[PDB]
């Protein structure tokens, strides 16, 4: 259905596909032939040179049939492969659906869209390569079963089976409907578990460190018994539609029942021999249990590679195309431009018509909280979305190629996410094509004795705490500013950095990106006297709107704010 | 073996498990005496009479094993159900065994540790369930398939069946030990694809704000390549177990030719009906192939839950017993305490004995980086292990019960770690037993138009980014201070919470829990004046070590590091 879209994946696999059927087709030649070896076996009171080639055979077929073991290990391996590399294909490419998703809302929820990945996938991959190979292994020999008996027997009894399998056809047809449904939506419901494991992150160390121990348990709780019963509800689901098909067997063999009646009754037939075509019969319902076993799970595979086509895909939107910037530094203006991220809540910027030169390295200010850190992922373009517009140069925000465009800038943001990490990445991360350790040690180095640990330089393989644990703020902080100690793009912007540093390499720091980028505009907010001063021009913009800019100096009598802001502190 | 203690778990599960038994025992009953049908049948002519009853019996054991189906899926749900709960169990617990971990290493490692949960849980419950229950439904109907044959047939034929049920038997022996020790190691080695979730978790937003979109791709390609021809690998060498107990169905099989051929050779018997026996030979092996593929598959059970028995166990450590310490306020004071996370190298403190009363509230400093951090995790006990000792009031630090003594103290961190939440919680989660939303309505607006969001309070109910995202620091900044204006313990302590805040609702909020909370010692570090003048007492840990204290305005000139301090700013 929607499989006829998993369908257009490649060839090899059809391949595989080939192989594994041919097989099974193979498992079926000697069991039919099997009862070809019954049949006239036992009919046939073997005499002696009856009883010669008969009592000969077995030693043929075993060897055929365990042939069959070997033949159905093949066909095995190779589907399998095949399987798992279809998996290993959507994992990634659709991992390009979820950072194809990206930030605007990916902002909104993290981890339960996370564990859409391994838990949307591996019971997946199960059903997939399982459900797959058992099913098929099924109807080849149920088919033969039917096929051999109708007219390699008898034809009126030809009538008997198939009056079976079109009925027992739709069957299957309406089994694999309700439950593919009902499991489906289950999936769809488990993806709570995934929720559940996503909360169960965010118990981490806060909790423990409120001293709140009981909550977590009613965590569990509430989610865990819900999906607990949830997946035992889906087992008597299961346990459920083994009946439907097993009335329909017990319909059905019940009609092997009258197969087993009707020519008792008046048989035109000689039993004889075709009496041995009954263990078909018997055989025939053995595999019948695995079925809905398998289709329950099974049916698990066509779900969420399902629910990955349709519920991922979006939002890559686009960009116009151009080259990158070029190191040489445009000019920051923007034409209206204000938003807030919720709703009809309205914009959190007032307003703005941006304007800024580079190689003006301004002082942004206002009052924290303000949504003050809005234009990074204004001007990062993280929201394309523009009350009022920008063209940059001449040319628009968005026409500029994606990372080529954000090649002209990087930033710190008010805070730090990081890595477990030695000195191997996130300095030397920003763009690893730079690694080299002579530039890297000096590079971050030009954070001026973050080269120093405490007392120490850290054995330099030393990995981190994820967001720096092993240490208290300082050093990782420093950090967070030395990952823009490499990457130069035309033009820088760095906020907050400061949080528990000193002055010392702080304003050094400061003074030294001066010297180093001039000609870039470099903005920054301070709660300190830090750049207020030395930026070479100056602006405060509280809150969505602007209160004031140009030279501070002009700004400490203009207006009281900045001037208390010294005057305070 | 370890399964012996799996065997603990409880009672109503023998229930469930005698149910299952007793079920397949019924399966068995008319597919042995189903031949016991076929048989009779089969040899005499049918007559007439004969053919009377033959005729008539089939409605009846159709009927029969129509039967067996309901009954069958009746211990289905019996036992599932008791599955399921059994895994309900383990996956609290064992989560009593990550929280009963707790944070000492607990730090080192995250989310790999966490993926332990769903992706070392789910896996094991399908292999539980699913597997369990298609091992069980088996072995009745092969063992039943041998008895009916050695003693209800023949004898020298026990001699037959029973050559192979030995060999059989050890057969399942090695096929049980090489595989499941090489899935098991699998499994192990599968964990890896949790390491693979953790840093896909660790994409988040980070190098999409660098732009760095490629090395992602690599990331899943090491691992996941590795991990997925990992799969494949244990695929193979399933299909390969197929044969090591096919070899031996080919073995065994073979000496059912054998069967079928010795007494064929010379018949001390009449065929006749024991022909029939045969077709139980038939349907014997036809079950084979699902045990190799649910032994695998099952193996996986056994395995982790292994791993977590073992490999989850230890270290909720101790506490001697006591009380909660009162509100009334203790006194702080450490002998020669002093340590630093990593091995080798030496306590990131020098070496302290400390002293302070509680009403001191006193300003603590040093440059930051620099350890200056631990003595909360000292102090709040997150790590027992002392160089030097604590008795805090002549009773050592660790003869406090666990959260009561941490019902001494609450703090905020150098930063933040919130959930997403409305007012909901992070304000007024520090103990849930007030939720009074007067009493939090107001007792967050003690952090003084923090109530105030921008030109707002929130709707009260609007959940927030986990960490805050959806609007600049301040206010979540304040609010990691709010959590601190509900819960009153007998001393608290507070640091660097006032990041991007403006001076205002900081000071106020200073001489407010001044007001509030004199007779508890309240220690913070700040780089603003903000403090440093006003806590009743001054001093400065710089580093591991303590280069002042006292009050700072000795400490001016004392040294010129404070001078400086506010020298400089």
């Amino acid at each position: 259905q929607t499989f006829r879209r998993l369908w257009p994946t490649i060839a090899p696999f059809k391949a595989g596909l080939i192989v594994a059927g041919v097989a099974l087709i193979l498992n079926a030649a000697s069991d039919t032939f099997m009862l070809s070896l019954l049949k006239p076996l036992l009919d046939d009171g073997f005499g002696k040179t009856d009883r010669s080639v008969l009592v000969w055979m077995p030693l043929v077929v075993i060897g055929l049939m365990i042939l069959r073991g070997i033949t159905s290990y093949v066909s095995s391996y190779c589907i399998s492969w095949v399987s798992g590399k279809v998996v290993m294909t959507m994992r990634r490419r659709l991992f390009g659906h979820m950072m194809g998703m990206p930030v605007s809302f990916f902002d909104k929820q993290s981890t339960g869209t996370l564990l859409s990945r391994i838990t949307y996938d591996s019971e997946q991959v199960a059903s997939s390569s399982s459900g797959a190979l058992i099913t098929v292994v099924r109807e080849g020999a149920s088919i033969i079963g039917l096929f051999i008996m109708m007219f390699y027997y008898s034809w009126q009894l030809s009538i008997i089976l198939i009056v079976l399998a079109p009925i027992v056809s739709i069957a299957i047809r309406v089994v694999s409907k309700r439950f593919r449904n009902i499991s489906k939506n289950m999936q769809n419901t488990m993806g709570q578990v995934t929720t559940s494991a996503e909360q169960m992150l965010k118990g981490h160390k806060e909790v423990l460190i409120f001293g709140g121990q009981e909550v977590e348990t009613k965590r569990f709780d509430k989610v865990s018994n819900r999906m607990r019963l949830q997946g035992m509800k889906m087992v008597s689901a299961s346990s459920i539609s083994d009946p439907i098909i097993q009335l329909i067997a017990s319909l059905a063999l019940a009609f092997v029942l009258y197969a087993a009646s009707f020519p008792s009754v008046m048989d035109s037939l000689t039993a004889g021999t075709i009496t041995v075509v009954f263990s078909s019969m018997i055989a025939l319902m053995r595999p019948l249990k695995s079925l809905t076993n398998v289709n329950a799970q099974f049916q698990r595979g066509m779900a969420a590679c399902q629910t990955l086509f349709t519920i991922l895909d979006s939002e890559q939107e686009k960009d116009e195309g151009k080259r990158v910037i070029e190191r040489a530094t445009g000019d920051v203006e923007f034409r209206n431009v204000t938003f807030t991220y919720p709703g009809r809540d309205v914009p959190a910027l007032r307003n703005i018509n941006l304007k800024i030169p580079a190689g003006k390295t301004v002082a942004l200010v206002g009052r924290s909280g303000s949504g003050k850190s809005t234009i990074a992922s204004l001007i990062t373009r993280f929201y394309d979305i523009d009350e009022g517009e920008i063209l940059m140069d001449g040319h628009d925000l968005r026409e500029y190629t994606l990372a080529s465009l954000r090649n002209q800038v990087a930033l710190v943001s008010q805070n730090v996410h990081l890595f477990n990490d030695t000195v191997a990445n996130n300095i030397a991360y920003a763009r690893t094509e730079q690694y080299s350790r002579e530039q890297i040690e000096e590079a971050a180095r030009m954070a001026y004795a973050m080269d120093f640990i405490n007392k120490m330089d850290n054995g330099l393989d030393t990995v981190i705490g994820e967001n720096g644990v092993l240490l208290s703020g300082g050093q990782r902080q420093r950090i967070a500013i030395a990952r823009a100690l490499l990457r130069d793009s035309p033009i820088l912007i760095l906020d907050e950095a400061t949080s528990a540093l000193d002055t010392e390499s702080e304003r050094a720091i400061q003074a030294a990106l001066d010297e180093l980028q001039k000609n870039r505009t470099s903005l920054v907010i301070a709660h300190r006297l830090s750049t207020i001063e030395k930026a070479d021009e100056i602006v405060v913009v509280e809150d969505g709107v602007i209160v004031e800019r140009g030279t501070h100096n002009d700004l400490l009598e203009h207006r009281g704010v900045y001037a208390q802001l010294h005057k305070m502190q």
